[PDB]
């Protein structure tokens, strides 16, 4: 097959993209070894979804697992009557999921699974796969001419050839495994034969971050979760936060091998130790560097010039309310909090109005890092941490050290009950999410 | 002194710039030598004037040379009753040049002599200076925090602590130095203490060329001869022939340090054998490389965005006429020709008309690199060789390769008699030179 593995891409067919997938357990090597995973689709990651705006999308999904399943829709700002974070698809029954893709829509989404309290064992074993809106944007020559590729970033650790169990530590940090992957591979050779590189990169890991730097090279990111920049942003590393997506242009320099790498990065993951005295909670510190794939560049390379401008950003209308939402940990008991509460699916937490715009300030009072996400309506992060945001774009996950707040611009778009939580996998199933309502 | 050497900067003063310089012999020390040379203003370079814009400049050249001289304000669009090629000042005498700088005009300017038949070996013993135009554009925040430098790179021979003097094979090829000198100052070291530096470039030799490259770095070109370009230009060297100028960005990468090299070149400078039948002209073939100066990057470098514009070119009306210039070559005479013929100051070769465009085809029929200057009316070059220009920006001198063709759209601005001719010194003092008049 090729140097650079990426998952199959099926696409939509006269504007309608209609598919079974089945959620099933499946035999297969991955990273040179026999493992049984949870699959969509038959492989892993599951096949990529190419569509375009107004295009239908028509997905029956198939459950053969022994639990109930869900999909949510990462990303999409449909209806949460589609996206439905609530709906219960038994073992053996199916459900159809069945949309218009939004007309102003552009970017990497991602497809798993939304079945509260089995989230992190179900995404963690395999189910997970990418859905690419494709733009009119993709025909300028600068994206047209590049070579692109899409990274989907996911580890995994492996027990007696299934995913290994969830332990309590893993509840408390959320589990990491040792395999880092990139579509499903352990450390694949990309070998360019174009100068400019367009990666779409998502990361599909239950916890862990990814702090991206390829090797003598800066990475020009265009598109954040939900869309495109206003114009190409130059970054020396790039960190992806659980169920971030990005796309990076990367304009090679030289010939040579340069490693893409996941440098070492603090989370605020905790281990236990006894000392004497104890036992006591105490900081892993930062993960161990991890080279990601091997980039070969092709001989006398020279990049494509890069696009003046991308997409600008919608003004919005002045916002109608300001929230505020505290998160905070209880740790040894595993336990996530949004204001003091944990997740509770009849309650509505918030209740918000069409149409309206809404900044929220998301505050993270905890000691670990916490990436939160709202479902159904992508926002503009305004500042995190007291820090403006470099650019404007859609986002729909926003990455929170200890102590920072992130001011988000929020429009609701779509009515109907909604959820907010954190996307480390095992805090959501642990309690960290609430419930929107918009009329 | 400063680590880095530049020369000492004289500024217009309520909108005056009123000097009296003087052309002299003058012992310095250069190089870690004794030497005298000629110079203006007792150093070499000779001093930088900066103006702006309707600025009066009122220069009072005394010539303190044992030879008659004069001056050129290469690259100023003024009147050549000013800039008047066929002006001598007798030893001993002084003249006065007044005038008023142009309303739409910025960039890096230079003078220097130019009485027909002594240009080279005035020029190459020390006489010349640069003149910058500042620019309301200088203010962009982009430019405003670089760190700004004058590179002004010419070469000396030395012999018996004077200029070394011309031999015929200097007249047929121009005289090259072995003292590769920017600001007169041999590798410099240039400690950077921001990480953006803008850096004017201007070659002053008489037939030196600079394939100019940083190590481990591009350049971006935001101003040619005579003006900005319309937004930066990525290059990964730089040529910069006789009488170019340029200003570029350095957006320093990292801690370290790095050469500016001026790297092998072929202009085709010829040399003398005899291998038993001959003696026959033989290609000298490329220059070995020359470091330039040494760029030493601050601590944790992190360089300013790029601006993204700089400045619109004028749309110019459509051409009224087509011309075409031969150059040719007749090297074992060291005769240089123009449509065939050599220079004769009583002879008018093109006649014009003033505010009206001209397409101008220069065309290289001899196999040395000629760099094609006109004075008074700055041109855009459309194409060379066959290759469209890649960014517009006013130019005066564009370099011609062996068989190249150049064209050029020529606005002419000011009325009178003026000259072309090649930039190689030695081959306009030749006779490589001809007579425009404009009415
Ligand atoms: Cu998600
Ligand atoms: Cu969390
Ligand atoms: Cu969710
Ligand atoms: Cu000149
Ligand atoms: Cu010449
Ligand atoms: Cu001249
Ligand atoms: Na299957
Ligand atoms: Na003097």
């Amino acid at each position: 097959g090729p140097s650079f593995p990426e998952p199959k891409v099926v696409r939509s067919q006269g504007g309608l993209l209609s598919l079974k997938l089945s959620a099933t357990p499946t035999p297969l090597a991955i990273a040179g070894q026999r493992a049984t995973l949870l699959t969509y689709g038959g492989s892993f990651p599951g096949p990529t979804l190419r569509v375009r705006p107004r295009d239908t999308v028509r997905l029956t999904l198939e459950n053969r697992l022994p639990e109930p399943t869900n999909l949510h829709w990462h990303g999409l700002p449909i209806s949460p009557k589609v996206d439905d974070p609530f709906l219960e698809i038994p073992p053996g029954e199916s459900w159809t999921y069945e949309f218009t893709v939004p007309k102003e829509l552009a970017g990497t989404f991602w497809y798993h699974p939304h079945l509260h309290g089995r989230v992190a064992p179900q995404l963690f074993a395999g189910l997970l796969g990418a859905l690419v809106v494709e733009s009119s944007l993709d025909a300028i020559p600068e994206l047209r001419e590049a070579e692109e590729h899409l990274l989907v970033l996911k580890d995994l650790a492996l027990q007696g050839g299934r995913p290994a169990p969830h332990t309590p530590m893993d509840w408390m940090n959320g589990k990491e495994g040792d395999l880092v992957l990139v579509n499903g591979a352990l450390r694949p050779t990309l070998v360019a034969q174009k100068a400019t590189l367009r990666l779409r990169l998502l990361n599909a890991s239950n916890a862990r971050y990814y702090r991206l730097a390829l090797q003598d090279h800066p990475l020009y990111l265009i598109a954040a979760d939900g869309g495109f920049l206003e114009e190409p942003l130059e970054v020396s590393e790039l960190l992806l936060a659980p169920g971030e997506r990005a796309e990076v242009l990367v304009r090679l320099r030289k010939e040579g091998r340069f490693l893409l790498q996941a440098l070492p990065y603090d989370r605020g993951a905790m281990g236990m130790m006894d000392m004497g005295g104890m036992a006591h909670a105490m900081p892993q510190g930062p993960s161990r560097p991890e080279t990601l794939l091997y980039l070969i560049a092709p001989k006398n390379p020279k990049p494509l010039p890069l696009p003046k401008a991308l997409s600008p950003f919608p003004t919005l209308p002045a916002p109608v309310v300001t929230r505020r939402l505290v998160l905070t940990e209880d740790m040894m008991a595993a336990r996530f909090f949004i204001n003091g509460q944990v997740f509770d699916h009849r309650r509505v937490d918030l209740k918000g109005q069409a149409q309206t715009v809404e900044v929220w300030e998301v505050e993270n009072q905890g000691d670990m890092d916490h990436p939160f996400h709202l479902h159904v309506h992508p926002f503009q992060v305004l500042s995190v941490g007291g820090r403006p945001f470099p650019y404007r774009a859609w986002k729909d996950v926003v990455n929170l050290k200890a102590g920072e707040v992130a001011r988000l611009l929020v429009p609701l778009r779509e009515k109907g009950r909604t959820v907010f939580h954190c996307h480390i996998v095992e805090h959501e199933d642990r309690g960290m999410m609430g419930v929107l309502e918009v009329g």
